[PDB]
């Protein structure tokens, strides 16, 4: 029941007791490991509420206190008639921060307690949503000195009155299929970009066209909105040594802001809850630029470096991937926009795991996601055993709204 | 039940039904995943069932499931079990067994080659000296002047667990490590403890950065004895870089034959505690892990110095930058000496082909993503984008405790 993790580089051994307060299911059985799978009512809504308040009140050292009990009964009452309930602000803030704290795929959690939570539960329209979003973007960007935040729209009711942001991120680049079969911009968003044009977006059909936001309030048809360009901090990508780097025409946005997840607190479901932090250099440099079905610029970059592309074994893909990633970090630093490299982010997460083990008794962690997609073994998380388990409050994936919605 | 895995790069979905033919637990539960944990005397009662399963498998693969020869083999094994409390695998069975252990090794990216594996039956061996001879002939055959060939050598199975054959080395060829007074290590820091044991056992250590350790061999439960592999049998490659001439001045070399010798081979209930096997290296094994792990030779710093890198700030990717050059240098030296080696791009691509084919013809390929994904440049290799299912099939290679921890000394 007590479980140990070992780091094979330092011989450090931590004892996990947090996973016994674990509640959702991992997808694994005693017979099969699914660690590398991307995605493995009144009766129900109450015990969830009770478990959440138990954990809240214990955190502010008023476990078993009268305020605790009184809140419990007050929630049970709203439930026994309304079929749902409302979080207090303090609960909402605590629940958000913990959903981040329990995000087993997030390497950036050392920062979990400094989250800014904008309570948008008084929202009622897509224009409302647009205004909350712009405000969130502007606060988070903070002229390049980024700050974590999450904006929380009204919780689910009957599930036909959901609030949803259809973009998978607040800020992402257009994808256009072409009459030769190739792609322009970002192929990950090709479908979304069609959905935007087929709702009436006039697309400039260029390589780095910031997508329009597309927002659904209270079950309604969703609606388009251009984020004010002066709110989208973008970084032109250049290299410290390679003067030529600049003319590949690359740039990237400063604000990563995940917008398609569902926030679950005490059995309540916040289907629209965009959140934002700041980039680790590899997300842009390795994945965004070099993933085969993304910008796929390796072929081109190594060309400029005059390396030997005649064999996989000259490691030309690898040499170029490094320079690209040196370039992304250099651009963001030079431009005073927050970015962290994969060495420093992983070191921090080691320090954070260590903290969470002594303060909480563990830290759910998903090794497949925490190990950066380059230079794995030269970062210390590589040598670190991690236990993956699902704690609540939490962020969960949810179907792309366009499969679900009813017009 | 059927389970699907998606490759997120090419959108290929595959369907695993093979995980159903799978008895051993994983370490995971419905409530916790231990996918990244390194490590999460059998009786009559248990033995027959395991023999049966195995022989059912064997006879299926030769399309003789149900045949007189099948029924009579079962009955001969059952008989032999009741009479002797163990049993003897036929040669054909042992070969099939070893091949299937490898094919089932979910942490091995090299499995495309599983059916081509040379099996040496050393079940007649009785002494350490007989082991030294077997192993020498394994090394010579497998090395094959740089054109490496897969091989495994199998010594007598465990009996009462008191008469074990063991190769105390973790690999048949590995460099000494020496902890000095000042805290630093000369040679490979991974082999310090084993090195100490060798010296204790009477090995005179040359005390250089690349001393090939002696074989330390235990037969029939006996105390192990020391043997120097003939050095003309130990093929080595001095490491240089195609463009950096100072690289050779680092003084690096490596042996060409990766040969694991601490694992246990389980076939139809039988445990072969000594079964060293060898193939050939993936470049990153030497260049990433052996040279660049902080707990190994750790040349990252020395190489970065020599490159005039900006080492004052990690965000310069000076570690990433040297890592690649070292891996370039390892592939280049092996290829130039005509010693078989494979880069991670080609190994991973090969593995994806193997795994697809395995789903086609077998209904699955157990695979451990944590281990299949190479330790540099993960997402530019196609395994990174591949969902994998991991589970335990037998025949299998299992871990066993280090024998110095379990061995009963006779004097
Ligand atoms: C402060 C800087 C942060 C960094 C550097 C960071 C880093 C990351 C990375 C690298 C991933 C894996 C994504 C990928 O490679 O596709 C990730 C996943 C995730 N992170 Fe963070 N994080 C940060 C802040 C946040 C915040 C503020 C939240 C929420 C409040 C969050 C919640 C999550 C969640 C729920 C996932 C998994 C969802 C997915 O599949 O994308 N992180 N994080
Ligand atoms: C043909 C060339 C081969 C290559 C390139 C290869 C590659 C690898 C690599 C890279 C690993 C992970 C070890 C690490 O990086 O620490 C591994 C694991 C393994 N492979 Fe292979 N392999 C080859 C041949 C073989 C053979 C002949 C066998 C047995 C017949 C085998 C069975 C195994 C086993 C049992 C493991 C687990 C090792 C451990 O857990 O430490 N492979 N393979
Ligand atoms: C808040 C925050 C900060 C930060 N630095 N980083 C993040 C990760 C974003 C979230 N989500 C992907 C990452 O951005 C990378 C974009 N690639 C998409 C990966 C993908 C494709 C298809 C299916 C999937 F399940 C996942 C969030
Ligand atoms: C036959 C063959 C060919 C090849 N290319 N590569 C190999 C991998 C060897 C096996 N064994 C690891 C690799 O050699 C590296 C040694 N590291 C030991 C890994 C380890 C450490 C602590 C706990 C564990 F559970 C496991 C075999
Ligand atoms: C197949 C595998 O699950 C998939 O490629 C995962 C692996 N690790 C990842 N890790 C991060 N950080 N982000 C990802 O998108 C992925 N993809
Ligand atoms: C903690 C973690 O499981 C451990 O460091 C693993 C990760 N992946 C690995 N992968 C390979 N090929 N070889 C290894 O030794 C390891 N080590
Ligand atoms: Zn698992």
């Amino acid at each position: 029941r007590f479980l140990k993790v070992k780091n094979w580089e330092t011989d450090v051994v931590l004892t996990d007791t947090l996973h016994l307060k674990s509640t959702l299911e991992t997808g694994c059985t005693e017979h099969i490991c699914m660690g590398s799978i991307m995605l493995p009512t009144k009766d129900q809504l109450f015990p969830l509420a009770k478990e959440f308040l138990d954990q809240y009140y214990s955190s502010i050292k008023r476990f078993g206190s009268k305020a605790h009990m009184d809140r419990l009964e007050e929630v049970n009452k709203e439930i026994e008639s309304t079929s749902t309930y409302q979080l207090k602000d303090t609960e909402l803030i605590y629940g958000a921060k913990h959903a981040w704290r329990n995000a087993s795929r997030c390497v950036g959690r050392i920062q979990w307690s400094k989250l800014q939570v904008f309570d948008a539960r008084d929202c009622t329209t897509a224009h409302g949503m647009f205004n909350y979003i712009c405000n969130h973007v502007k606060y988070a960007t903070n002229k390049g000195n980024l700050r974590s935040a999450i904006t929380i729209f009204p919780q689910r009711t009957d599930g036909k009155h959901d609030f949803r942001v259809w973009n998978s991120q607040l800020i992402r680049y257009a994808g256009y299929k072409q009459p030769d079969g190739s792609t322009l911009g970002d192929p990950a968003n090709v479908q979304f970009t069609e959905i935007c044009i087929q709702q009436g977006w006039k697309a400039p059909r260029g390589r780095f066209d910031v997508l329009p936001l597309l927002l659904q309030a209270n079950g309604n048809d969703p609606e388009l909105f251009q984020i004010p360009p002066e709110l989208v901090l973008e970084v032109p990508i250049r290299h410290p040594k390679f003067d030529w780097f600049k003319d590949l025409g690359l740039k990237w946005y400063g604000l990563p802001a995940v917008s398609n997840m569902l926030l679950e607190i005490g059995g309540l479901e916040f289907s629209a809850c965009p959140f934002s932090g700041w980039y680790m250099g590899t997300e842009i440099g390795v994945r965004d630029y070099c993933d085969n079905s993304r910008y796929n610029i390796l072929e081109e970059v190594a060309k400029k470096m005059d390396l030997d592309m005649r064999k996989t074994s000259s490691l030309w893909k690898d040499q170029a991937l490094v320079e690209i990633n040196i370039a992304v970090l250099y651009s963001f630093q030079s431009d005073k926009v927050t970015i962290v490299d994969h060495h420093s982010a992983t070191e921090s997460f080691i320090k954070h795991m260590e903290n969470e083990y002594r303060c909480r008794g563990g830290c759910p962690a998903d090794w497949v996601w925490i190990v950066p997609p380059m230079s794995g073994s030269i970062t210390p998380v590589f040598h670190q055993e991690m236990l993956n388990y699902r704690l609540t409050p939490s962020f969960e994936y949810q179907p792309d709204p366009w499969n679900t919605h009813v017009w």
